[PDB]
């Protein structure tokens, strides 16, 4: 099971948000918070990143580019997971220090992201998703978004998405002895992949405006964190970096 092994031994441990709890909530303080851990998640990301099998064969600006393009959608999945497996989904887990409540969610004003990205948190427990199967899909997410127009290296990143949706398709919980079982199984986390997208497109709109307009609502957002929104999450929001689907919207 060398795969799997490789993908358990470099998922990520607990990552704190450094939020004060013992304060009342407010738009600025959660907001901040949450870009001070969008931060420190992406420290993280690029360290699992290049990690990942095969990853270092992608051209070196590809790999920077896949991971601040993948970089939301990629946060977002692992998030529900969290609040999967530590609240049942009944809260949004963002960091040990950093879980939402409803009031959170309506102080923070994004409530309707937060809603869309509990649904998918549920999904988990209504599909009785594996950690084995959530470790290949999240995996497979890193490698779906790329600029319309290519990457430097095509070919690479061809090869490797193939090999992790091969890798996903031998760890689909499913009876083997029934055709249909692994059909279905496969169908429907392809289908719950693609519903990472949008919700990843409408946290990127979110972070996008917020940027602009940081300085008159008082939110911080650190060094790593404002390059990326401001310089690959418009050629995403422009259209000029699409996620890749597996089944037409
Ligand atoms: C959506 C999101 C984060 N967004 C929410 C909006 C904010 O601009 C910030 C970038 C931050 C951290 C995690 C985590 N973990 C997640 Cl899931």
């Amino acid at each position: 099971p060398i795969f799997l092994n490789v993908l358990e031994a470099i998922e990520p441990g607990v990552v704190c948000a450094g939020h004060d709890n013992n304060q009342p909530d407010s738009f600025a303080a959660l907001l901040s918070s949450l870009n001070e851990l969008g931060e420190r998640q992406l420290v993280h990301v690029v360290k699992w990143a290049k990690a990942l099998p095969g990853f270092r064969n992608l051209h070196v600006d590809d790999q920077m580019a896949v991971i601040q393009y993948s970089w939301m959608g990629l946060m977002v999945f692992a998030m529900g997971w969290r609040s999967f497996t530590n609240v049942n989904s009944r809260m949004l887990y963002f960091a040990p220090d950093l879980v939402f409540n409803e009031y959170r969610m309506h102080k923070s004003r994004m409530y309707s992201q937060c809603v869309r990205m509990r649904h998918l948190s549920q999904e988990f427990g209504w599909l009785q998703i594996t950690p084995q199967e959530f470790l290949c899909m999240k995996a497979l997410l890193l490698f779906s978004i790329i600029p319309v127009d290519g990457l430097k290296n095509q070919k690479f990143f061809d090869e490797l998405r193939m090999n992790y949706i091969k890798e996903l398709d031998r760890i689909i919980a499913c009876k083997r002895k029934n055709p249909t079982s692994c059909s279905r199984r496969f169908y429907q986390l392809t289908k719950l992949l693609d519903s990472v997208q949008p919700i990843a497109r409408e946290l990127h709109q979110f972070t996008f405006d917020l940027l602009i307009k940081s300085h008159m609502v008082s939110v911080d957002f650190p060094e790593m964190m404002a390059e990326i929104i401001s310089v690959q999450v418009p050629k995403i929001l422009s259209g000029k970096v699409k996620p890749i689907y597996f089944h037409t919207q």
